[PDB]
């Protein structure tokens, strides 16, 4: 039963375009799991991995669009559903943007790694409606703005319950 995660960073509501390809700032006392995520699958729509420049290393990546491929290095998939096969028998699939492959992906998804960053500016898509009564917040860690933290920010993870 494949964990099906969405990963984002907010404002709010509204998607952080991030700098970093992976869109979270990820707790000191979280900072060993990043090295189970190296292997998992990613999930993503055209624009966020035209906004990367190339793929993420060490593990499939697979892009959603309508046109044709323009990278060899990654799988192409027309629609949620061939991107899920694509990702075959992967224990974790990270779903990494934008709004509407998060709306589109919801009802599947079973977990989310969500930054919640206030003090910064959100882009232009919103995060989907999720529905609180579905979602279990089972891990969260709030960081002060400091010397080593431009921005303080909250890292929650949700899972369906």
């Amino acid at each position: 039963a494949m964990i099906i995660s969405l990963i984002a960073a907010l404002a709010a509501d509204r998607v952080i375009g991030m700098e970093n390809a992976m869109p979270w700032h990820l707790p000191a006392d979280l900072a060993w799991f990043k090295r189970n995520t190296l292997n998992k699958p990613v999930i993503m729509g055209r624009k966020t991995f035209e906004s990367i420049g190339r793929p993420l290393p060490g593990r499939l990546n697979i892009v959603i669009s309508s046109q044709p491929g323009t990278d060899e290095r990654v799988t192409w998939a027309a629609s949620i559903e061939e991107a899920l096969a694509f990702a075959g028998n992967a224990e974790e699939v990270m779903v990494m943007g934008g709004g509407r492959v998060y709306k589109q992906f919801l009802d599947r998804a079973n977990r989310m790694y969500l930054t919640h960053i206030d003090a910064e500016v959100g882009g232009d898509t919103h995060f989907p409606d999720y529905e609180p009564d579905e979602w279990e917040s089972v891990f969260s860690e709030f960081h002060d703005a400091d010397e080593a933290n431009s921005h303080s920010y909250c890292f929650e993870i949700l899972e369906r319950r």
